[PDB]
DNA sequence: ATTGGATCCAAT
DNA sequence: ATTGGATCCAAT
């Protein structure tokens, strides 16, 4: 199973649907099942919270942000259902396409966000989780 | 006493008389004897190769520059005759007004550099010398 | 100044 | 990413 750390409040805004992409410099051929790890960089409170406030200009004056955006751990998964270009996402999602600019853009279906997240320490770019911390994430989705 | 912290390089050219004046942003009324320390910051090798070449050209190829630049530690002392404006300067010591540019410059005569050099934390502006330090540094120079 | 918490930086 | 050495920054 493989896992992508990314930053907070980013980071849980993905488990749980509000961002719809992730954009990087870079390509991946991985599809289906991407774990998302939040990495250890905390983010201010006002980052948080301007960020919230450009989600609900985006999405609805009432969308629900997670109430703790947590560090260190390891958050849910999402479906990585294809990794455009960003003249390809441009093209595919104009609705959306002024929401990253980056050389690549992660298009992220199915969110899931995990109950209890685990302490993890996270890598470059897509990498392999282990074992007993993939174990226990799959068995806390089935709750 | 009163002492005057000062970084290396510059602190031991004072004390030699190679460096023959000290520029600061501040006035003193303080005459006579002045103390010098060097700051605890320390000089990268080149940062003491290239004002050593500069000053061979301010004084003349065969200046006689200290083996080390100490850090930390109560270096000597000179008689600070003046303590002019920068516009007075200029006046005063035309064939080195070029080697400073700050707005007070502080003109040292009779430096004196201790043999043994004591360990010392300094404090902005002109501070007064602990007695002890300043007892052994007086027995210091009349040796 | 000195100090150490905050931020920058590079690992090959 | 994470890590910690290097550098920046502010103390009232």
């Amino acid at each position: 199973s493989w896992c992508l750390s990314v930053h907070q409040p980013w980071a849980s805004l993905l488990v749980r649907g509000i961002k719809r992409v992730e954009g990087r410099s870079w390509y991946t051929p991985h599809r289906g099942r991407l774990w998302i790890a939040a990495t250890a960089k905390k983010p201010s409170p006002q980052e948080v919270s301007e960020l919230q406030a450009t989600y609900r200009l985006l999405r609805g004056k009432d969308v629900e942000f997670p109430n703790d955006y947590p560090s260190g751990c390891l958050l849910g998964c999402v479906d990585l259902i294809d990794c455009l270009s960003q003249k390809q996402f441009k093209e595919q999602f104009p609705d959306i396409s002024q929401e990253s600019d980056s050389p690549f853009v992660f298009i992220c279906k199915n969110p899931q966000e995990m109950v209890v997240k685990f302490p993890i320490k996270g890598n470059p770019k897509i990498w392999k989780l282990d074992s007993k911390i993939h174990q226990g994430a799959k068995k806390g989705l089935m709750k």
